[PDB]
């Protein structure tokens, strides 16, 4: 028998640190945007062990973990550093409920870092899935037995010893410690919801819903698995009122009306209900839920100057830089109301933006900005060097896959490429390939083009500087929108709340909290008065929370402070939006 579960004290106490039950932690649907009413969540305690990165599978699993919080953070029950000479094995049984007999029984993982190979019943589930941000999954169906089944799972992290999609994860000791700059605590091993759903043979794996309100109409191609012979219907309603439906074929796009169109913006997210069923003459042969909302984004002229326009008008994107970090759960919120509240905060004080910082969070993420209002910037997180021939299909095809998961998404309008110069590479070849592939969204070739070594492409829809403290002077091309992709950066040390006491830099550390508050809205009024009119489009303010030793957040890193007047925030930013407009 292995050792039982233990708690681990957290660093730091999020408001739900102690929240986060045992056996069935997140347990929530992991995927709204494509919805089946059959599945079950394999989160919660299995066997864990440690070996060598070159080992097979143990005879013995010494431990226990709690999936799905990796091996470095508190909630796991481990808290221990993993480096690129281990490997981290899991072990669970499971049963298939009976009711799913004739399907196929697909095992969906949300997201592991690096490197996942399953086995189920002890054979091997499918290849090596390389990448720590795009989901995954495979039919198991001719694996499984009719009772208890066993499932393992092998994960190996190199973190940036390697030469993949690592963002700010650094092999470090887990306890809290003076220093680490910018870059914080690797995330090692399985990090999002591990699920069962059953499915027809020939079923829909992916829905690409691209709105169309000026021709009052939904774009969709409807794909998957032994479906390409067929036709489709897709339906558009609201409550119980049917809005459009059409028929088409499978794997091109084709119209469904939708008339009169309510369009989605920050201040009223409406989303419309879409199903989507493959057929067989007048039978379904699958059917799933989905949702869009009716929004889109392009660049345009706009009282002399180029412009990103939301619906063909122009507004303000003022946001915040979010880096998905937890002190408990490291790179895994410990509940979805702690997922959902950094989103929420950004509309309590008035942002209608946020910029995910070099990671990629689980699509449940991505449904609450689409359900709250917030236009989304979507870095993909970058390579800690120059990526040789290898790394580069690997990256491509990581970013491939991450952009193929996204299409539907209402908030998500911007894809940043690479930032400040990080394992850069072939700038302007990757803006004109991402646009080519993600049209309908805009295009940063590089974040921080002014500063770090880091080379302009040229390309894509937006300059991007980065200018602490900020705002600066950037101005739009005759060609490309100005955007401030990273400000700000101002400190306070909150007695109480410092991951490591006495540990916390910033960009300008502030006395108290008055000057915090006098300072930001300060900036915030000059990119209204000075920036905006002179044509800064966006601004980034760094960040929604302190992170490890960084204290710049509008939050503690611990989520117990706001340290910022809401009021006196929501204030300034919803003049600096309605002067936009
Ligand atoms: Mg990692």
């Amino acid at each position: 028998a292995p050792r039982a579960w233990t708690p681990k004290p957290s660093p730091m106490t999020t408001p739900w640190t102690d929240q986060v039950p045992v056996d069935n932690p997140l347990p929530e649907y992991p995927r709204p945007q494509l919805t089946r009413p059959d599945w079950a969540n394999l989160n919660g305690i299995w066997d864990f062990a440690v070996t060598s990165a070159n080992a097979g599978q143990p005879a013995t699993f010494p431990e226990q973990i709690r999936v799905p919080f990796v091996a470095e953070s508190a909630l796991s029950g481990i808290q221990r550093k993993i480096t690129q000479n281990d490997k981290l094995w899991y072990k669970r049984t499971f049963t298939v409920p009976s009711n799913w007999n004739g399907r196929r029984v697909q095992l969906n993982f949300g997201a592991s870092d690096w490197r996942t190979t399953v086995w189920v019943n002890g054979r091997q589930a499918g290849a090596v899935h390389s990448g720590g941000y795009d989901a995954f999954s495979y039919d198991v169906t001719d694996l499984l037995t009719a009772g208890t089944n066993t499932l393992v799972v092998s994960v190996w992290d190199p973190t940036e010893t390697g030469t993949q999609a690592v963002g700010k994860q650094r092999i470090r000791d887990v306890a809290p410690h003076p220093g680490g700059g910018i870059l914080y605590t690797a995330a090692s091993g399985i990090w999002q919801t591990v699920w069962l759903e059953p499915t027809a043979a020939a079923h829909v794996t992916r829905l690409d819903l691209v709105p169309d309100p000026a021709n009052s109409r939904l774009k969709v191609t409807v794909r998957g698995a032994g479906i390409s012979g067929h036709q489709a219907r897709v339906t558009v309603s609201t409550g119980g009122t049917t809005v459009g439906t059409a028929t088409g074929p499978v794997g091109t796009e084709f119209t469904v009306p939708v008339p009169n169109p309510r369009l989605w913006t920050p201040e009223d997210p409406f989303l419309y209900d879409v199903r989507a069923d493959p057929l067989s003459g007048g039978t379904t042969v699958d059917s799933v839920g989905s949702y869009t909302g009716m929004r889109t984004i392009a660049l345009a002229s706009v009282g002399g100057h180029q412009r990103p326009v939301l619906n063909g008008k122009f507004v303000f994107q003022t946001g915040t830089l979010d880096q998905g970090y937890w002190p408990d759960g490291i790179y895994t919120a410990p509940t979805d109301a702690a997922l959902r509240h950094d989103l929420q905060k950004h509309k309590d004080l008035g942002f209608n933006m946020v910029r995910k910082h070099i990671k990629v969070e689980p699509q449940r993420w991505f449904y609450w900005a689409d359900r709250l209002g917030l236009l989304v910037w979507q870095d993909m997180p970058n390579m800690e060097r120059t990526p040789d021939a290898a790394a580069r299909t690997q990256w491509e095809a990581e970013y491939d896959r991450i952009i193929d998961q996204h299409r539907s998404s209402p908030s998500l309008v911007l894809w940043v490429n690479q930032n400040e110069g990080w394992g850069q590479y072939d700038q302007a070849r990757l803006a004109d390939k991402v646009k080519a592939y993600d049209p309908t969204r805009l295009v940063d070739n590089m974040s921080g083009v002014n500063c770090c070594g880091a080379v302009d492409g040229g390309n894509g829809d937006v300059v991007d500087h980065h200018v602490y403290v900020g705002p600066g002077t950037t101005v739009p091309s005759a060609t490309r929108a100005a955007v401030l992709g990273e400000f700000g950066g101002l400190g306070f040390k909150v007695a109480g709340h410092e991951w490591y006491p006495g540990g916390g830099f910033s960009y300008e550390d502030q006395p108290d909290l008055a000057h915090l508050n006098n300072r930001f809205v300060g900036l915030i009024d000059a990119i209204r008065e000075v920036r905006m009119p002179r044509g800064l489009s966006a601004s980034v303010h760094t960040e929604i929370t302190d992170v490890e030793n960084e204290v710049n957040g509008l939050l503690t890193y611990d989520r117990q402070v706001v340290k910022v007047d809401e009021a006196r925030v929501r204030a300034a930013n919803r003049a600096l939006i309605d002067a936009s407009r």
